[PDB]
DNA sequence: CAATCGTGGGAGACCTTTGGTCTCCCTGCAGAT
DNA sequence: ATCTGCAGGGTCTGGTTTCCAGACC
DNA sequence: CACGATTG
């Protein structure tokens, strides 16, 4: 039936697959914030909750969210933001009535044969283009790799296969 | 006339002040989970949202939450967990209809004259017990300092003054 | 259970299969279109 | 706007605001 | 503050 896929980071996206095969994918809402006298991007909490409440996906629809797992070599700000984004999305999802299933990025990448690519973000958009050809126009730029990741997460949860 | 105060960390608490002067304070619900084959404590997202859904404070009540600001000498896991707790709480509060106001610890501490204390957690419990004497029995233990901080955040947002 | 202490730390899935091996982002900022 | 590369990083409030100083989990 | 441990 209905499946949600969430790529939670600041350039991420939420994809929504309906039972008739149609699909939506929305860039993650964000605002610009002053932190320690510079500008940072931070996810827009009220807009995310508004987006989720506007979905036609019925209550109880499963939302596959990519597990936050920053590298030990990522900096502490990277650890903080990935932590922050993950919690914001998990709480927004649970509160809006969806069942959250965290999925490791290795899990859906292996399902689609995408591990060890030397061009992983191009390949993700490529695979999402094939699974969702009406979204090909929305996946042409390299910055669209979060849209692809959300789409493939939902594709994984629905059990779609590449031809 | 209602004011909410949130200490968002794992040993934190939510305080709820009503216009008639009564007060409630709840320890933050948590669960034990497995991460990297060890046990960690993690905030219980479903119980937080159900707790907020059961409050009598109406929509549009302001919730004062302590701004997460970990120290650069804190480890990256501390950074992730403070980020996660913050985002979980903020989304939970926004989704339950409350208006979130982030407050730095230095702000409410300076307001109650608690800066540079040699026993900061004890003084917080003492200040909260004086502002909310009917919570005195709930502030007896050293580990109740999260209950105190949540109370003091809400007392700050309300504009209460120490005698 | 409650307190105290010292230092700041990956995590996950599956195989080789009760340990071993391999894999995975992200943020923040500058610089060049 | 788009991208690319590279290393992995505090942040906050109120002073004497034009940055400093001192403070915090 | 988290995290992982020991002490009371
Ligand atoms: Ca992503
Ligand atoms: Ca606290």
């Amino acid at each position: 039936g209905w499946v949600i896929g969430v790529d939670p980071d600041i350039g991420g996206a939420i994809a929504v697959l309906s039972p008739d095969g149609s699909s939506q994918v929305f860039d993650n809402p964000f605002v610009h914030i002053v932190v320690s006298e510079v500008i940072r991007k931070r996810l827009d909490t009220k807009s995310i909750i508004q987006l989720l409440r506007g979905l036609d996906a019925p209550p109880g629809t499963t939302a596959y969210i990519e597990k936050s797992s920053p590298f030990p070599t990522d900096g502490k700000q990277g650890w903080w933001s990935t932590g922050f984004s993950y919690g914001l999305w998990i709480a927004s999802l649970v509160a809006s009535g969806f069942s959250v299933v965290p999925i490791a990025s290795q899990t859906w990448k292996a399902y689609f044969g995408l591990m060890r690519s030397e061009t992983p973000k191009d390949d993700s958009r490529q695979a999402a283009s094939i699974l969702f050809p009406d979204k090909d126009q929305s996946l042409k730029l390299k910055k669209h790799h979060g849209r692809a990741e959300a789409l493939l997460l939902a594709a994984y949860g629905k059990g779609l296969v590449l031809p």
